[PDB]
């Protein structure tokens, strides 16, 4: 095969669900190892791996449904935040489909941020009503992955000069995007090499191998992660500015093998964000640049 398989389980640093602050304390090294020697981040977190199957298993059972109905709860739909990203269902389209910068995307998703699951603005949590069985694993899996990625980012501020201010990473703009592949045909590629807009992701073990990352020197590998514990964090292009291109975005790829006639893949990530009204910052020459723009600034930019 051109890209080598990477094992992790055994060999990424043990972080307990029950005893997250130590135990990301302790792993900080290795972490900090990770990002400076692969340019993306990984922790085994015992028991992980069946919240996320039990919640995807649900996300799958309700994109089925007939009564109560997803479609019903797509973004055009939803209360949306005045100054925010679109929280709720995204249905595929096979007449016209939502491109993936210009290609077309085999995918229905949702996106569960932490406003929804708040019920903010109000309505937006009819969804998790809606689909309670999915929406209570959910909102386990977004604190879950919520609590893992803040440490994430307490380590990689600690790779930054003195003076890095907190990430502030924002409860209510941060997004759990929950997947399900459909529509692949033929496809190799479910997603093109890309990096998120955002601070940082946290990738949850998905159904099916696939995710590929690039290694500093161009390498494409594959870490070894469907029903495994292993998250892996990835650097955003946001965590790129603020560290003035020190941390380059951990760019990523989706492969898959042909399987049976609409096989379900699935696959869920965290997408965690600042406040889109706060300003943006950079550490350059060794300290905090305060800029004029706003992180809300930095999404439309693109
Ligand atoms: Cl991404
Ligand atoms: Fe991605």
């Amino acid at each position: 095969m051109d890209v080598p398989l990477m094992e992790l389980s055994g060999r990424a640093p043990v972080v307990r669900l029950h005893d997250i602050e130590a135990d990301m304390a302790a792993a900080t090294d290795a972490i900090r190892s990770q990002l400076t020697g692969w340019g993306f981040m990984a922790a085994e977190v015992p028991g992980i791996g069946e919240r996320v199957e039990a919640m995807m298993n649900e996300f799958a059972a309700a994109c089925r449904a007939t009564g109560p109905s997803l479609s019903d709860y797509a973004y055009d739909v939803v209360p949306q935040l005045a100054v925010g990203g679109t929280h709720g269902f995204f249905p595929y389209n096979s007449e016209i489909p939502r491109l993936a910068n210009g290609v077309p995307d085999p995918k229905e998703f949702i996106h569960v941020s932490g406003a929804m699951i708040g019920d903010q603005p109000p309505g937006a949590g009819d969804v998790l009503r809606a689909f309670p069985a999915f929406g209570t694993r959910a909102a386990e899996v977004f604190d879950i992955a919520f609590r893992l990625i803040s440490l994430f980012g307490e380590v990689v501020r600690g790779m930054m000069p003195p003076g890095t201010p907190e990430l502030d990473l924002s409860h209510d703009a941060t997004n759990l995007r929950v997947i399900h592949y459909r529509d692949v045909g033929d496809r190799e590629v479910l997603a093109h090499e890309h990096s998120g807009i955002q601070m940082l992701g946290l990738q949850l073990p998905p159904s099916d191998q696939g995710l590929q990352y690039v290694l500093h020197d161009g390498t494409w590998v594959e870490p070894v992660i469907a029903g495994t514990d292993v998250v892996l964090c990835n650097i955003g292009r946001m965590l790129t500015s603020a560290s003035d291109g020190r941390f380059r975005p951990s760019t990523h790829r989706v492969h898959t093998k042909p399987m049976p006639a609409g096989y379900e893949r699935l696959s869920s990530v965290l997408f965690a964000y600042p406040q889109h009204k706060a300003r943006q910052w950079k550490m350059v020459d060794g300290e905090l640049m305060s800029l004029n723009a706003t992180w809300g600034d930095f999404i439309d930019s693109r």
